[PDB]
């Protein structure tokens, strides 16, 4: 016999409340287990109020750094390495979230971007981007193309010119700098200059929207189809043959992507530390657990070694594991917060037609320093 058994799950995106409800109705069925499903809006202020107590439970679903990156420096239920024995999970999954020597991050949704291809009229990747032009001239020779996507989209131009030569820091064998910026370099310039000229060197107008620029590839099927926050799941599909491949390098190496794992859990495991972990292990990350979300509201898959055997059938994880195989974890870097304002005035203005990167770059070199 339990007591109260009440929990508050904060989620908001599209669905999930319907699936989580089924799990609660079954729990309370015993005689005292009801869960609440609400969307976050004022929790930002209630957090510091509920952190000490407030009510009782508290579990919100957020990105890796959003929760695991923030909670790590606040008050997260740092679990101990015990279940890892009977669980026999993978070290790469744990090492990915190893801060100091505790567990302040629980991933329960691996989502990432990738490139789609075919085995009929879609030539495979030659090697690097330099070859991309050869596929277009060849495709058009008949009645197709090898490039169709947005241009002024976020999290697209940044990662491209980010891992092209330089911008924030230099990566050497997987090592980032601290007080050493590399924005004032030929690499960072050659990149922004390439992605920018592509616009003025095309229609010098820029009349392609998100739904338009995206409709290009979605209009039929070209050598360029990337999935994102729009339609990851659709019950089922049929295109004869379809697969996923990793992005091609550029001037040495491709953009700088990362894994999209959702960090969910209790804060400091204050409210029921036992039931909290047990409820998450025996009512969230299990055959019956995910059975609700994986069926009710699908989107991705977990990183279970056992389930991975059958989960491999799905491309969702197959695409993430590709880049995640070698390494892909979004860092913290708080300086990025301020850069968000510079990246706009730098790109946006430069895209106006009466602005050059030399200004946003050179002028920034003086501001960034002093």
């Amino acid at each position: 016999k339990t007591e109260e058994g009440k929990l508050v799950i904060w989620i908001n995106g599209d669905k999930g409340y319907n699936g989580l409800a089924e799990v609660g109705k079954k729990f309370e069925k015993d005689t005292g287990i009801k869960v609440t499903v609400e969307h976050p809006d004022k929790l930002e202020e209630k957090f510091p109020q509920v952190a000490a107590t407030g009510d009782g439970p508290d579990i919100i679903f957020w990105a890796h750094d959003r929760f695991g990156g923030y909670a790590q420096s606040g008050l997260l239920a740092e679990i101990t390495p015990d279940k890892a024995f009977q669980d026999k999970l993978y070290p790469f999954t744990w090492d990915a979230v190893r801060y100091n020597g505790k567990l302040i991050a629980y991933p329960i949704a691996v989502e990432a971007l990738s490139l789609i291809y075919n085995k009929d009229l879609l030539p495979n990747p030659p090697k690097t981007w330099e070859e991309i032009p050869a596929l277009d001239k060849e495709l058009k020779a008949k009645g197709k193309s090898a490039l169709m996507f947005n241009l002024q989209e976020p999290y697209f131009t940044w990662p491209l010119i980010a891992a092209d030569g330089g911008y924030a820091f230099k990566y050497e064998n997987g090592k980032y700098d601290i007080k050493d910026v590399g924005v004032d370099n030929a690499g960072a310039k050659a990149g922004l200059t390439f992605l920018v000229d592509l616009i003025k060197n095309k229609h010098m107008n820029a009349d392609t929207d998100y739904s338009i620029a995206e409709a290009a590839f979605n209009k039929g099927e070209t050598a360029m189809t990337i999935n994102g926050p729009w339609a990851w799941s659709n019950i089922d599909t049929s295109k004869v043959n379809y697969g996923v491949t990793v992005l091609p390098t550029f001037k040495g190496q491709p953009s700088k992507p990362f894994v999209g794992v959702l960090s969910a859990g209790i804060n400091a495991a204050s409210p029921n530390k036992e039931l909290a972990k047990e409820f998450l292990e025996n009512y969230l990350l299990t055959d019956e657990g995910l059975e609700a979300v994986n069926k009710d509201k699908p989107l991705g898959a977990v990183a279970l070694k056992s389930y991975e055997e059958e989960l491999a059938k799905d491309p969702r994880i197959a695409a993430t594991m590709e880049n995640a195989q070698k390494g892909e974890i979004m860092p913290n870097i708080p300086q990025m917060s301020a850069f968000w304002y510079a990246v706009r005035t730098a790109v946006i203005n430069a895209a106006s037609g009466r602005q050059t990167v030399d200004e946003a770059l050179k002028d920034a070199q003086t501001r960034i320093t002093k």
